[PDB]
């Protein structure tokens, strides 16, 4: 029920899989926002949660699949991937991505970047 | 029911008040995430609306204020505005913001740009 601010910060990223480093931005009562740093060659593997996910991404060059259709993703690009839909990604460049999740995404609160507000 | 994709463009950026564009990216069952354009000098007057609104600047400074809260946004920031929460901005320099609703705000759906396809 309060509202929070995150300045940018290149620290307080927290390493989630191979060239994938992961930091909550903000969240409220309804959505949860995240930045991705991902590394060239890196990807994310398949996943079904049950959680909306819309993104945008802001840098950098990925392909994103939804069930068996790809996407070539560029700087300005952006997503929106349903609950319980499979969807990967595969990361061509050094990219920055931010997505955000529909309802909070509790398991993604401890990703924190402990500044905030 | 639909997951959906949207290709950056300079095009289908709609007037929404004098210096602000507006553009709706795409949005799904439960968000809906907009894309705004804003001129050096320009402002987004006080409003509060049933939704929650989380955000990301892309480039520019703006000056964000939530209630009683005052603070100077640059590339890079983000924030996270809950329901029926007063709040306006005013813009520095020439920005880009990314805005998320929850849930799906109907009325900027007509806001939607004609390249987004579906899956
Ligand atoms: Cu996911
Ligand atoms: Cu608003």
């Amino acid at each position: 029920m309060a509202s929070m601010y995150a300045k940018h910060s290149a620290q307080n990223y927290q390493p989630l899989l191979p060239g994938i480093k992961i930091k909550t931005l903000v969240y409220g009562e309804l959505t949860l926002m995240t930045e991705f740093v991902m590394d060239k060659g890196s990807s994310l593997p398949d996943h079904t949660h049950p959680y909306e996910q819309t993104g945008y991404l802001v840098s950098g060059k990925i392909i994103l699949y939804i069930e068996d259709k790809k996407q070539q993703i560029m700087a300005g690009d952006s997503w929106c991937i349903p609950k319980n839909v499979h969807h990967h990604a595969e990361i061509l460049e050094n990219s920055v991505a931010v997505e955000v999740f529909a309802p909070t995404r509790e398991e993604y609160i401890k990703y924190l970047d402990r500044t905030t507000v």
